[PDB]
C-alpha cells in the first residue's frame, strides 16, 4: 500500500542524453539511432531571441558549428535540419544505448516523466501532467531546454515532450519530438498567454479510487449525482467537464472498488462545495489531478 | 524555475537489480560487483514470518537454493552469508554495471530516492524521507522487497535503504545495506509500533525559502522570533526542535534570500498557529518536509 508520485525508470532515457552546443548556446539533446533532437533555439543568442527569423539563422551555420557531445565523447555530424522547433542532427554513430522508442503527441490531461537535464547531464526525474492550457508546472533552469518527457511501456520509451521555454508566469512549455508546440506557444521570447487552467477531473477522480484502495475513505459519502448534475459544480470549480468517455475509463476503478463512478463525484461535489475541513487525502490538503486512471492502476498494480 | 518532488536518475541502480527466489519467495535483490544483497526474509514462507529463526531457516538453504536472475540470464550462486536482515549471496560474476558505490546509513529527516521493483524489475521511482520515527510512507506492493533507497553524487550512487515490510499502519520499514533496520523494527510479521512522527521542521524552512526563490512568497511577514519562542510552537504541533545545527546548514538559502533564518521561523510559525487559510505553496495546502536544505540548493542550482 502506499500512493506516490512516481516517475518511470529513468535509465533507457539517460542513455540517450547528449549536450549540444551551437555558438555560445548550450543546451540538451536527445540521441536516438544516428540522430540528435533538440530545440531549435540552441542556433540563437540571447538577443535573437526577441524575434528570431529561424530559417535565416539556421542557414549561417554549418555542421561542424553544431557541437555534440556524448558524456566525454563528441559526436560527428553529418547532417542538419529543422522540423518545426526542433533541429535534426544527423551523426555518423547510432546511438549504442537506443531503447526501443517512439514519438506520441500526448494529450491534454496524460501524464509523464520528465527527465530533467544539464550540459547533456541528467539531474533529476519527477512526474507531471500536461495541463489542459497545455503547459507543464515543471522544475526547469537555464541550460534545461532540450531535457524530455517520456512513458514507458515494458521496453518501449514513448518519447512525448521535448522542453523548450518558461513563460514569464513561471510555467513551462514545449514540443513533441517532432517539434510541434503543445498550446498556442511560439519559441520567441515574447509575453505568451497561457490561458484558463482547469482540474483534470478523471484525473481527481481515479486519485480518489486510488486514496479508497489505499485507506483514505473519510470522504466517501451517502450521495449520488449525475453527469450533467456534476458538470454544474465541476464549472463553477474550474474543473474539466466528465464525458461518459471518462467515465469508461473509471470503469476498472469501479469495479476493484465497488464505488460507481457517478457516487464517486458525489463525494469529489461535496469536497468541492465544502473543502477538507483540515483534513488530507493521501498526504495531501489539495484535490490531486496528475495521476491519470492508468497511473492509479499501474501503480496499485505494480507494472514493471 | 518550478519546484518539484524530485527523484535522482535511477539508470546506475536500474543496472545493479535482479529477482531473487528462494523456495516458493521471490524478491528484489541489489547486485554490485560479485555479491546479492537482499532481506534474509527471502528464505521465509508466509506461515515462517509469524516467528521466524532465521539462524535455522538458513541451515536448511543450500547456494543452489537461491536463485538469482538479472534480466534473461542467470546467476551461479557461490557462498551466501546472513549480515544482520540482509542475505549477502555471493556469485561468479561481477556485475558489469556496477556503479561507484558506498553503503550509507543515512539519518532521519534525510531524504533519498526509491527505485520500486518488482521481480527484479523496476517500475517507478519517487522522493521520499527517511521519517523522525524511522519509517518511510512508501508506495510499496507484495514482491517489493528488496527495493532498495539511494542518493546520487555525481557518479557515485550512495545506497542507504533496502525495503523490507509494510507495518498494518500502511508505512514501511527497512534496513541500511548492512541489514540493520532504521527504528525499532524486527522482521516478523507482528504489530510494531512506529512511534510518534513528528514533522522535519529544517526540511519545512528550507521548502518555505524554495517557495522565496520561486516567487511564492505571500506567507512572508513583519515578524521575527527566536529558537526558543520557535520552539515553544514547534512542540505544540509536533516539529521537531529547531537547533543551531538546522539555523547553520540553512546558512546558504538565508544568503541567497536575504531572509534571516529567524524570520523565516515567524512566518512558520504564523503558518502554524493560522493555517493557510485557503492558500498554496509550490502548488501545496500543507507545510511539506520532504526537501532538505542541501535538496533546495541542488535544485535550484541544477547540480547534475
Ligand atoms: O524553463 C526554463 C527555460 C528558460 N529559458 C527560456 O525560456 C529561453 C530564454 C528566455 O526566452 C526564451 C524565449 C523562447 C524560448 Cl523557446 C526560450 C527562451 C530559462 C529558465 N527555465
Ligand atoms: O511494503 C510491502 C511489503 C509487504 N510484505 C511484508 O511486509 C511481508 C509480509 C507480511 O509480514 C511481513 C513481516 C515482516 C517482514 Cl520483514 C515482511 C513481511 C507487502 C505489501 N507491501
Amino acid at each position: 500500500s502506499g500512493f506516490r508520485k512516481m516517475a518511470f525508470p529513468s535509465g533507457k532515457v539517460e542513455g540517450c542524453m547528449v549536450q549540444v552546443t551551437c555558438g555560445t548556446t548550450t543546451l540538451n539533446g536527445l540521441w536516438l539511432d544516428d540522430v540528435v533532437y533538440c530545440p531549435r533555439h540552441v542556433i540563437c543568442t540571447s538577443e535573437d531571441m526577441l524575434n528570431p527569423n529561424y530559417e535565416d539563422l539556421l542557414i549561417r551555420k554549418s555542421n561542424h558549428n553544431f557541437l555534440v557531445q556524448a558524456g566525454n565523447v563528441q559526436l560527428r555530424v553529418i547532417g542538419h535540419s529543422m522540423q518545426n522547433c526542433v533541429l535534426k542532427l544527423k551523426v555518423d554513430t547510432a546511438n549504442p544505448k537506443t531503447p526501443k522508442y517512439k514519438f506520441v503527441r500526448i494529450q491534454p490531461g496524460q501524464t509523464f516523466s520528465v527527465l530533467a537535464c544539464y550540459n547533456g547531464s541528467p539531474s533529476g526525474v519527477y512526474q507531471c501532467a500536461m495541463r489542459p492550457n497545455f503547459t507543464i508546472k515543471g522544475s526547469f533552469l537555464n541550460g534545461s531546454c532540450g531535457s524530455v518527457g517520456f512513458n514507458i511501456d515494458y521496453d518501449c520509451v514513448s518519447f512525448c515532450y521535448m522542453h523548450h521555454m518558461e513563460l514569464p508566469t513561471g510555467v513551462h512549455a514545449g514540443t513533441d519530438l517532432e517539434g510541434n508546440f503543445y498550446g498556442p506557444f511560439v519559441d520567441r521570447q515574447t509575453a505568451q498567454a497561457a490561458g484558463t487552467d482547469t482540474t483534470i477531473t478523471v484525473n481527481v477522480l481515479a486519485w480518489l479510487y486510488a486514496a479508497v484502495i489505499n485507506g483514505d475513505r473519510w470522504f466517501l459519502n451517502r450521495f449520488t449525482t449525475t453527469l450533467n448534475d456534476f458538470n454544474l459544480v465541476a464549472m463553477k470549480y474550474n474543473y474539466e467537464p466528465l464525458t461518459q468517455d471518462h467515465v469508461d475509463i473509471l470503469g476498472p476503478l469501479s469495479a476493484q472498488t465497488g464505488i460507481a463512478v457517478l457516487d464517486m463525484c458525489a463525494s469529489l461535489k461535496e469536497l468541492l462545495q465544502n473543502g477538507m475541513n483540515g483534513r488530507t487525502i493521501l498526504g495531501s490538503a489539495l484535490l490531486e489531478d496528475e495521476f491519470t486512471p492508468f497511473d492509479v492502476v499501474r501503480q496499485c498494480s505494480g507494472v514493471t
